[PDB]
């Protein structure tokens, strides 16, 4: 009609729908509802004290060793942080209407991406920081001293690049979504429809990427290049995680950073 192009006159490319603008619009508030601190982080946060971190001292295969104190700094905050993407993902109907069995391991299979991805939104390049939780300011040594090894350098890479994306909510819990609802992993009952659910994320999330009309060029498959990033870091830390359990008591991992991250 009239009005429909007068409005659409500077639009090509596809926008959501009103199907998707509904599916955008649960999967924001989804994300919005669970992100630690919200908008507040910068202010909020507080620094890991320079003095931890700096000391690696349990080794490990690749050389990268671990300082013990700030592994425990890091794992005493992760079980909250693995909580809210399990409130993340429930708050998806198409998540939470799939089996039990089925949502334990999309959530296993994601875990890692999807909080780096949170840590990484939150890169501040003024103190060259990541903040975890929205409240611990870390350094690139810091984190890869504690733990993650060159998955920090990863991370920090990652989080570097995306500031030029600025991103918002709608587009990180996007990409949330679109992580949760792979099927490359095995035990799936519903298959089919988790492929499909992630097929209707993505032609949403593309959408809505057009609508918001970035000043970079190239944005969706800039974007999906990120995506594959992530996968990459969430490959390396589970290899490094199965290192940690060699090396380490389970007195040292609490119980549900243990379950999400079963081999
Ligand atoms: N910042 C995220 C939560 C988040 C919390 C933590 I502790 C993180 O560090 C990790 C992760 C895995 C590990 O094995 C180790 I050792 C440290 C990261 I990366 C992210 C959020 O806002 O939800
Ligand atoms: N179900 C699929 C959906 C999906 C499919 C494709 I093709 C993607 O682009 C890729 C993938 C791997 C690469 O090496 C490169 I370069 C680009 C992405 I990102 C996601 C999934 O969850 O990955």
């Amino acid at each position: 009609s009239h009005m429909e192009e007068m409005i659409r006159s500077l639009q090509q490319r596809p926008e959501p729908t009103p199907e998707e603008w509904d599916l955008i619009h649960i999967a924001t508030e989804a994300h919005r509802s669970t992100n630690a601190q919200g908008s507040h982080w910068k202010q909020r946060r507080k620094f890991l004290p320079d003095d931890i971190g700096q000391s690696p001292i349990v080794s490990m295969p690749d050389g990268d060793k671990v300082d013990l104190e700030a592994f425990s700094e890091f794992t005493k905050i992760i079980t909250p942080a693995i909580t809210r993407v399990v409130d993340f993902a429930k708050k998806l109907p198409m998540f939470s209407e799939l089996p039990c069995e089925d949502q334990i391991i999309l959530l296993k299979g994601c875990c890692m991406e999807i909080m780096s991805l949170r840590a990484a939104v939150r890169y501040d390049p003024e103190s060259d920081t990541l903040t975890l939780s929205g409240e611990m300011a870390v350094k690139r040594e810091q984190l890869k001293n504690g733990g993650l090894g060159v998955v920090s350098d990863a991370i920090f890479e990652l989080g570097k690049s995306l500031s030029a994306f600025n991103l918002d909510d709608t587009e990180v819990a996007l990409l949330q979504a679109v992580l949760l609802m792979s099927t490359d992993r095995s035990g799936l009952l519903c298959v089919d429809k988790i492929e499909k659910s992630q097929e209707a994320y993505l032609l949403a999330f593309e959408h809505y990427v057009n609508h918001r009309k970035h000043n970079i060029p190239h944005f969706w498959p800039k974007l999906l290049m990120k995506v594959t990033d992530l996968r990459m870091i969430g490959a390396c830390h589970a290899s490094r995680f199965l290192h940690m359990k060699v090396e380490c008591p389970t007195e040292l991992f609490p119980p549900l950073f243990l379950e999400v991250f079963e081999d």
